[PDB]
């Protein structure tokens, strides 16, 4: 996250870190046994780490559970990043409490102008690299789909939306991939892509989770 603030330990209880020997992507817990993340974060051998704040120090609220199945969206296209979303089932259910909790799926798509909370342990600089150990947060509006499409001509599909600031300065970034965009207490987006980070006229682009709710519910019902 570039230009955000330190969230505070366990203030984002649905935030997950995906670990394969190191943190490589975020995710969101959507019930005690399932995590949603970005399909471009797919790897075999994922361990899901819940209840995290400092990812390099064991602080006492963590649950580390390995994945039993990963399901990338059937129409994920890695060239266009259309349908960048995947479901991860945990080997055993997480114990849910105030510090480890799930986030609700949306019943409606959020509109442009709604302020949302994006969080993750990704890069905090638009030039150079510095990865934080504690979770960073950013409040950002969803942008109109015409300003999103003017920023990225020919690249925005109906399963994507832009959120951020067209003047740059504040944005999600590499390592934030797969993490949550929450608006009005519902999961509305998944950190997906963008050109650089926090650059002028290049806002972050996010998977539009309200288009996938029937696919998620159906897949969790049968797996
Ligand atoms: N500006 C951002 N919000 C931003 C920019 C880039 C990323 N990350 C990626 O674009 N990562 C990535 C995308 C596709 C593939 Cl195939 C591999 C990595 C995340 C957020
Ligand atoms: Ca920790």
């Amino acid at each position: 996250i570039v230009g955000g603030y330190t969230c505070g330990a366990n203030t984002v209880p649905y935030q997950v870190s995906l670990n394969s020997g190191y943190h490589f992507c975020g995710g969101s817990l959507i019930n005690s046994q399932w995590v949603v993340s970005a399909a471009h974060c797919y790897k075999s051998g994922i361990q899901v780490r819940l209840g995290e704040d400092n990812i390099n120090v064991v602080e006492g609220n963590e649950q580390f559970i390995s994945a039993s199945k990963s399901i990338v969206h059937p129409s994920y296209n890695s060239n266009t990043l259309n349908n960048d979303i995947m479901l991860i089932k945990l080997k055993s259910a997480a114990s849910l409490n105030s510090r480890v909790a799930s986030i609700s799926l949306p019943t409606s798509c959020a509109s442009a102008g709604t302020q949302c909370l994006i969080s993750g342990w990704g890069n905090t600089k638009s030039s150079g690299t510095s990865y934080p150990d504690v979770l960073k947060c950013l409040k950002a509006p969803i942008l109109s789909d015409s300003s999103c499409k003017s920023a990225y001509p020919g690249q925005i599909t109906s399963n994507m939306f832009c959120a951020g600031y067209l003047e740059g300065g504040k944005d999600s970034c590499q390592g934030d991939s797969g993490g949550p965009v929450v608006c009005s207490g519902k999961l509305q987006g998944i950190v997906s892509w963008g050109s650089g980070c926090a650059q002028k006229n290049k806002p972050g682009v996010y998977t539009k989770v309200c288009n996938y709710v029937s696919w998620i519910k159906q897949t969790i019902a049968s797996n």
